RNA sequence: UUAGCUAGUUGGUGAGGUAACGGCUCACCAAGGCGACGAUGCGUAGCCGACCUGAGAGGGUGAUCGGCCACACUGGGACUGA
RNA sequence: GCGUAAAGGGCUCGCAGGCGGUUUCUUAAGUCUGAUGUGAAAGCCCCCGGCUCAACCGGGGAGGGUCAUUGGAAACUGGGGAACUUGAGUGCAGAAGAGGAGAGUGGAAUUCCACGUGUAGCGGUGAAAUGCGUAGAGAUGUGGAGGAACACCAGUGGCGAAGGCGACUCUCUGGUCUGUAACUGACGCUGAGGAGCGAAAGCGUGGGGAGCGAACAGGAUUAGAUACCCUGGUAGUCCACGCCGUAAACGAUGAGUGCUAAGUGUUAGGGGGUUUCCGCCCCUUAGUGCUGCAGCUAACGCAUUAAGCACUCCGCCUGGGGAGU
RNA sequence: GCCGCCGAAGGUGGGACAGAUGAUUGGGGUGAAGUCGUAACAAGGUAGCCGUAUCGGAAGGUGCGGCUGGAUCACCUCCUU
RNA sequence: CUACCCAUGUCCAGGGUGAAGUUCAGGUAACACUGAAUGGAGGCCCGAACCCACGCACGUUGAAAAGUGCGGGGAUGAGGU
RNA sequence: CGGGACCUAAGCCGAGGCCGAAAGGCGUAGGCGAUGGACAACAGGUUGAUAUUCCUGUACCACCUCCUCACCAUUUGAGCA
RNA sequence: AAGGAACUCGGCAAAAUGACCCCGUAACUUCGGGAGAAGGGGUGCUCUGUUAGGGUGCAAGCCCGAGAGAGCCGCAGUGAAUAGGCCCAGGCGACUGUUUAGCAAAAACACAGGUCUCUGCGAAGCCGUAAGGCGAAGUAUAGGGGCUGACGCCUGCCCGGU
RNA sequence: UCCUAAGGUAGCGAAAUUCCUUGUCGGGUAAGUUCCGACCCGCACGAAAGGCGCAACGAUCUGGGCACUGUCUCAACGAGA
């Protein structure tokens, strides 16, 4: 993925400024999602290498802008984690 | 080419004990505690002021003098007494 | 210190740890400084005196601490709060590729088979022989089966962390660079362990066996031929599922960042000068090749892709054999 | 005086670790003078080397992949003129 | 009778060992993975009824033309009946 | 109550049928054949001898109507089925 | 009695060990074991004490009872009967099983696994003189035949003969 | 060097394979014609008539120890048939 309905669909749904296409908790969606599907899409066939190495790279940033947003937001953070489901 | 160790052990309460706190020792309760910042285990060794050497940083020894610890044929024990 | 002498981990991802953009208020935890305590004597050093001097003795000093208690400075590292944007990330739009995984399809060529056509050789070599061929071979014509690899484009081209990756099409997927520049506001760099991948040979099972082909068979060359050569030929190569985790895993150069003469190629982009075109030229990135200044060096050589110049961090090296035993 | 608690030495047991010594045997070192090859350094007589697998009296051979640390053409990039 | 088969019934006192599988707590990005509890499979283990027939002794014109007495193996299966 | 006036398993017999000197071998439809499936009764007494049988109280099972009532319908049909 | 395998081909045979609870348990491994490994300690009674705590019951009441402290007595505390003797090191065979009823249970045979081979189904082999039927309401991941016997490492050379 | 088609490789080896033989050496013993370990002279091992190791199991087979005993030194009482 990601599809455009979740891009612009899950930044409107996640947008923290009103024009803030950033926002770490919108980077740690984003990557978070497309990380899922890039899990489920590397489950579907377990030989590729190649698209691992992506999953363990994809996943380790999105673990690292999670413990950046931890750093820098402690409740909001917590109701970010919270919100999203992962981290747990 | 030692990652396990520990069960009075980790901690509580209670009692006893000694000049004195303390699992110091016991009863009862809990399941703790130490470890890569090296636990435990093997090895070696009295340590220090200092001495010798080096330009200095460092490297080596703990003789003789002194300060503390230990031991008194080997291994326990308690009495007298401050 | 590590391109060639010994020394870059095969490569990556990451926890702990180690290090970190600019402004501003506080703090003293480090950093530094003043006061007290204490660091016993003897000894080392400085300054005198006494044994005829000296060794020695004695007196007078000094110095010795991540040391305590305590007072200041806030520059720097850190704690905390506020900030900002190039770092790094998201967005938006572009570009590109043999990056990967699965399925399907296509030809050229070799083998084998069936039948026609045809005869006496085919084959191989340095020269021959083994082998095949009158049971009709080679060649040639037609058709069928099956496996493996995809010629031309193709190139010190592209992509990937590396090993590596090539016919064509589709699904699922990662990543890179360019461009303004909407947002975020240091969210980063390395990273022992730990996790993961890693040619070819192998290893287990079950498939597949057209070519190639260790071991093996025959013939040749030689004094000898357990080799070179030729004719054959098993495993293997192929596939799927698992283990193996080594290579001259090479650029014998770890990663990140900043700076420092130039030229000439070459893809992937962008801005532009006029240019409808096209095309030339400049500026610009990113990647990659050559030629070379400074600088490095033992010499070869490297040289904006450094082995230069400095910073962060990891790994490795301490004569050879013994012995990677 | 008797009895209870713990209590050293000793005995019993199964372990662990370390050192001596052991018929033989494996690799290594050094050396008499030795017997077999000529593998490596020239293109070293088949270019080596690296990893792995098998075979060989042995240096080693051969297969697979990798590298030039490859003598050298001859394509060839693209080098100074 | 006995060897085998086929059909249908029946028997196996009691107690242990603890897997696969699950649940929970931890764990990764999901897996993996790890520990607790749960769990009862198995020609498992012990051992009686039962079946067998390895020892020994006896008996040997025997209680008996194959047994008896002490012991013994199997005892949810390839089982006995 | 066990068994037959119920059914069937391996098997057996087997009209017709098929093979084979003969005798017979096999086998269809059929039928037999419990160790199986279905299935209504029990607690006491009792003798020198029989019992979920005799007997004393309850029951139960199926069938049939000289009888009694209840309810339908008269083939545009109760019911057997 | 005293000595203990000197008897004997041979510890044959007897003697011995044994029940629970607890401690503790090696080499080796296929990681499950081995292993009831080995080697040890406790148990009888009285009281505290309708113990602690459970099952059951409304209470009453029974049952089921660890754990301990005091004390008793004996040579002896599972006092009796029935309950394993072990531990090294070898050869063979993976194993539990099966067989010579009535001498030989074993190192024999079986066995999973390994292979070589045949067979396309009116079948390969079967029993049949044939009919019929097994194989089978099976279909080359299935049947029949042979060889060898888990597991691990392997399975070297000769197609002259037959 | 002669012959065959090829001359037995690994791994084992005085084994259930070995006659000379009790092969030689060491361990175990006071003394070990058996046993364990190796040397290899394999009369007449050897790779699926499998070779070689192998935890678990044997009513097998064979050495060696602990405990324990009438197995005996050497028997002697006592109870039943």
């Amino acid at each position: 993925a990601i599809t455009q309905e979740r891009k612009n669909q899950l930044i409107n749904e996640f947008k923290t400024h009103e024009s803030d296409t950033g926002s770490p908790e919108v980077q740690i969606a984003i990557l978070t999602d497309s990380i899922n599907n890039l899990n489920e899409h590397l489950r579907t066939h377990k030989k590729d290498h190649h698209s691992r190495r992506g999953l363990l790279k994809m996943v380790g940033k999105r673990r690292n802008l999670l413990t950046y947003l931890r750093n820098k937001d402690v409740t909001r953070y917590r109701e970010l984690i919270n919100k999203l489901g992962l981290r747990r």
